Parts: structure tokens; C-alpha cells; sequence
């Protein structure tokens, strides 16, 4: 068979964490030795070579910073067995408890860390479709990798939602509002405005504002993930070695505050 298949009798689900329209999701043991988070399907309201799309990708993906594949049963009841995140989506962990103690640096660590995997994406000339908090995964040590990778308006880049322009240049755009969720503690972009407000006004050319306490350089970041023109926008690559370098060559003088 393919490498990937797996006897039933090595997976233990344990702790359900989820619960979907075509499936679940669980924390498990694989093999009795390694801790998983273990996706079901359920039969009749799946195709299984539908599910069984975002496992094919995931097989030729490979990078530190984007959840890791580890097995699968394609024979109905499906099982996609990935690497465990044990805090859960960025936006919970964001929300939560953890989030009151988050500061600027953490934050722009975990965003480096996310472009650095957008910048994989980038170079297997793949696109996402849907970066955003919901979708990365946090694990130990403050560690973020990029999920579920097989409306959300508010995340979309207008040529994306208005023309199905899906393009990893959309994915820069959607990273500018990854931006905004990671230094307001995961609210939700664009507050008190709704779906139809957002398409107008965007197209307009407004752009969120620099959120409270966070550095202009930073909200400067995120309107070049912002510029109309599809080819405006940064690259992944230049994204995360802005990150990775921000409090040396873009903000020296950073000293902690409040919030951020």
C-alpha cells in the first residue's frame, strides 16, 4: 500500500478536542509511544477522496514550521494522524490565560516563525487560502506551525474574495491581518464593522489603524501586506527576515509597556 497506512490497532484516541461537519479531532497515543492529534471523517457526509485531498498535500510538504503528517487510514472511517500541538490554535492560546502575558517580542517571534513556514509555501510555489489565527497551531515553547492547508472576508485579499484571485500574494495580504490579530491579543479584525462594510471600505482604500501600543514600523509592516496591487506586497521571505531582525535593525530602542 502507500507508506503513510497505519493498523487501526495503532491508534489510541483519547482526549476529543473537536468536533466538526465532517469529522472530529483528538489528542491520542500512535504506537503507545507517541503522543498525536488524530482527524476522523464521517461517512456520509464526506467524499473520502474529498477529506483524503488536504492528507495528499501534506505528503509532499515538509518543513519545521508546518504541522507535520504522520500517518493515515484511507479506508473508511478515515484517520489523519498529524504532529501534536498541545496549546491548541494560535487564537485560543492568543484569548486565553496566555495571552495576558504576551508581549511585543513573543509576538513578533511567533510571526516570524509563521512567515518562516509561509515562506516554505512560498518557494513550492503552493498557496494557502486561509492564513489566519484560527489556523496555526501552537505547541511547546511558544512554537506556532501552519494548519489546515487543504466567509473569511475579513481575512481575504479583496482580488481573492471579489475574483477567486487565490495567489500566495492573497496570503501575504491574509498574514497584514495575522498581524493585527497577534497585537490586539486575537480580536477580531475590522471591530464594530461587518461583512459588507469591510469589502466597500477596503476597496476604498482604508486600512485598519496601528493598534494600541503597537509600533508604527510594525503597522507600516502590515500596509505593505495591504497595497492593492497583488504584486505590491512583500514577500514571505523578506516577512520573516523582518521579523526574525526587528529589534536590531527596525526597533532598537523597543522597551516593554502595558500591553505590548
Amino acid at each position: 500500500k502507500d507508506a503513510w497506512e497505519i493498523p487501526r490497532e495503532s491508534l489510541r484516541l483519547e482526549v476529543k478536542l473537536g468536533q466538526g461537519c465532517f469529522g472530529e479531532v483528538w489528542m491520542g497515543t500512535w504506537n503507545g509511544t507517541t503522543r498525536v492529534a488524530i482527524k476522523t471523517l464521517k461517512p456520509g457526509t464526506m467524499s473520502p477522496e474529498a477529506f483524503l485531498q488536504e492528507a495528499q498535500v501534506m505528503k509532499k510538504i515538509r518543513h519545521e514550521k508546518l504541522v507535520q503528517l504522520y500517518a493515515v487510514v484511507s479506508e473508511e472511517p478515515i484517520y489523519i494522524v498529524t504532529e501534536y500541538m498541545s496549546k491548541g490554535s494560535l487564537l485560543d492560546f492568543l484569548k486565553g490565560e496566555m495571552g495576558k502575558y504576551l508581549r511585543l517580542p513573543q509576538l513578533v517571534d511567533m510571526a516570524a516563525q509563521i512567515a518562516s513556514g509561509m515562506a516554505y509555501v512560498e518557494r513550492m510555489n503552493y498557496v494557502h487560502r486561509d492564513l489566519r489565527a484560527a489556523n496555526i497551531l501552537v505547541g511547546e515553547n511558544l512554537v506556532c506551525k501552519v494548519a489546515d492547508f487543504g466567509f473569511p472576508i475579513k481575512w481575504t485579499a479583496p482580488e481573492a474574495a471579489l475574483y477567486g484571485r487565490f495567489t500566495i500574494k492573497s496570503d501575504v495580504w491574509s498574514f497584514g491581518i495575522l498581524l493585527t490579530e497577534l497585537t490586539t491579543k486575537g480580536r477580531v479584525p475590522y471591530p464594530g464593522m461587518v461583512n459588507r462594510e469591510v469589502l466597500d471600505q477596503v476597496e476604498r482604500g482604508y486600512r485598519m489603524p496601528c493598534p494600541p501600543e503597537c509600533p508604527e514600523s510594525l503597522h507600516d509592516l502590515m500596509c505593505q501586506c495591504w497595497r492593492k496591487d497583488p504584486e505590491e506586497r512583500p514577500t514571505f521571505e523578506y516577512l520573516q527576515a523582518f521579523l526574525e531582525d526587528y529589534f536590531t535593525s527596525t526597533e532598537p530602542q523597543y522597551q516593554p509597556g502595558e500591553n505590548l
